[PDB]
Order: C-alpha cells, then structure tokens, then sequence
C-alpha cells in the first residue's frame, strides 16, 4: 500500500540522518571509505565482507534496509571485521579496536533513544508480509 512506501521512506530519512551523523564524528574516519586494495593488499584474504559507511548510505538509496535490524548487521560488521583485522597488543591495533567498539556503541545508543520501538515493530510486520 501506499501507507507502507512512506513508512519505508520515513525508515531511510531515519538512517541516513544517522549514518550522516557517525560519518563527520573525526573517531570514526577509518571506517567512512572502503580499504584501498592497494595501501592494504592482504586485507581482502582475511576479511570476506568488507563493510563502510559510504557503502552503507549507497545501500540505503538501493532500498537494501526494509528494519533497522538489517541496517545494525552492517554496523556490527563494520565493528567485527575491524576487531578481526587488528588483533594485536600494539597501540596503534588497540586505538582502533577502541574507535571501532565506540562506533558501535554510539549507533546502538542514537537508535535506543531516537527509534520508536512501534515504528520498527511496524516496518518488521510489513517485512514478513512480503
Ligand atoms: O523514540 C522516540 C522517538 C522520538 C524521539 C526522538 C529523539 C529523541 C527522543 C525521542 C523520544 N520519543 C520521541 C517520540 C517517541 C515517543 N517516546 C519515545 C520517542
């Protein structure tokens, strides 16, 4: 129905107004762009689904997100792949595990406090529907 295109709408105003917002925290810079093939050759062998923010905003735009529950997968695996990659004692190894467990923590906590647990209950209904 015509109901249900505008509540999808509304869910991608929700999450690009979100992405937009983790994107220009200057913490969270190393996860705005894919990882150039090039500077980091080894990274496409370990890591079997890259994830980034850019990519994240081209995916909204491609209709890929019907919940957030499907848009926090991709944030979490954003998280993961740089907690996997970067395992090591080594300060610079620990700064960005650190960077990478409050970019999550700080999505998590935007969507707690500004999602309404109706709206996505809503958006979740329709999704099985189909
Ligand atoms: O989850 C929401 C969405 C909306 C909002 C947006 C930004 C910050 C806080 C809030 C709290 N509020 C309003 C409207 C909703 C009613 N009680 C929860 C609820």
């Amino acid at each position: 129905s015509m109901q249900e295109e505008d509540t999808f709408r509304e869910l991608r105003i929700f999450l690009r107004n979100v992405t937009h917002r983790l994107a220009i925290d200057k913490r969270f810079r190393v996860f705005t762009k894919p990882v150039d093939p090039d500077e980091v050759p080894d990274y496409r062998t370990v890591i079997k689904e890259p994830m980034d923010l850019s990519s994240v905003i081209s995916k909204i735009d491609l209709h890929k997100y019907l919940t957030v529950k499907d848009y926090l997968r991709d944030i979490d695996l954003i998280c993961s792949n740089a907690l996997e990659y970067n395992p090591d004692r080594d300060p610079g190894d620990r700064l960005i595990r650190h960077r990478a467990c409050a970019l999550r923590d700080t999505a998590y906590a935007i969507i707690k406090e500004e999602l309404d647990e109706d709206f996505e209950q809503l958006c979740e209904e329709i999704q099985e529907s189909r």
